[PDB]
């Protein structure tokens, strides 16, 4: 292991992190690419605005997606006066099999500095663990983050792919996949998971305005 | 200028081209991973074995896939004499439509290079383009290949993914075949009785 840094490419701030691993930003169209092959959902949502590969070396090995939550304005429902600009959600997470098992803390936590440096007109995070992937409770302790509460989620499973609920009802943002996917919507299977909330405070001073009716810091669940 | 020079990482040669246009290999799941998306064959093949992207600038914008032929045995066909190996096919390739239209010749170009480097037993390799697609043909006369003639293939179409005949929608579509020789001693070689460098259709 080696020390961090700034990456910087002919001038411009591109990531964070060390050789053997380090997040930079990469085209949206990869990142979708990749993560619609190898996450478990086997999907991309359109909600990601912050593209970030995870490189170790020379090679590419992982890819974050961060941007709105499905629904962008739900920020404000989580921290009080929070602009759909003033969060992120980690909405996609995927890392090579083969990499160390502590490779994805790392990465996050290399993410948030490049949120910081790129985004910062961000203060908070959030991200969602369920039984669909168990290490992601871990992954999000080990990154410092508070564990908030839970609640119970639907999702749909239409022919390998997962949709949530919000997705699968979204008509409003005239996709092509959308019109097809309330086509088939009598074909897909009805699943609804527990999702774990945790949460990351870039600017402290916003933990004050954590809606307290909603949301408690908590106990991690495991 | 930006000229071209070998790329090198950690003292081992990892590709070849310039900032603005290069080739280097890399992993077989991210290349399998992008062509079996964007090809519009929606498929990878097992047969390559060399796997490389292209890149201008930081950014990855095109995957080429190389090795065997589809009957790894056919090689001796084409250049009578050639062991399995001393042979390349270009299985995959596609590049960003955010390309100078003149970057796909290139890139196979920088390719060619990479294989006498890291694989010097290939003496030549081949190429298909289709009729569909002349464009593809143009490709193969910027980069100096010889067009060694055309034959109808079967192919067949399940899931969007296209399989060739060699395992639904039937298609018959005309197939033109290219050829460069890395070595000037494997033209002699060349099976005569089954093709000839001929001028280019037009």
């Amino acid at each position: 292991l080696t020390k961090p840094c700034v990456i910087e490419y002919e001038g411009q701030i591109v990531g964070y992190g060390s050789k053997e691993l380090r997040v930079e930003t990469i085209s949206c169209w990869l990142a979708r690419t990749i993560i619609q092959t190898k996450h478990y959902s086997r999907r991309f949502v359109n909600n990601s605005y912050l593209h970030l590969g995870v490189f170790s070396g020379r090679d590419l090995v992982g890819v974050l997606q961060w941007g709105y939550a499905l629904n962008p304005n739900s920020g404000r429902r989580v921290v009080l006066e929070t602009d759909n600009r003033g969060y992120m959600e980690l909405n996609r997470m995927w890392l090579h099999d083969d990499m160390p098992r502590n490779s994805e803390a790392r990465a996050i936590s290399y993410a948030l500095k490049v949120i910081r440096l790129l985004y910062p007109s961000v203060e908070w995070v959030q991200s969602f663990a369920d039984e669909r992937c168990g290490r992601a409770g871990v992954v999000y302790q080990a990154s410092n983050f508070d564990f908030i509460g839970s609640h119970e989620s639907t999702f749909y499973e239409l022919d390998g792919e997962w949709y949530h609920e919000i997705t699968m009802n979204a008509i409003k943002r005239g996709g092509q996949r959308g019109v097809y996917l309330r086509a088939n919507k009598e074909r897909a299977v009805v699943h609804k998971f527990n999702q774990y909330r945790y949460i990351r405070f870039l600017n402290k001073r916003a933990r004050k305005r954590l809606n307290t009716k909603l949301f408690k810091v908590q106990p991690y669940p495991k």
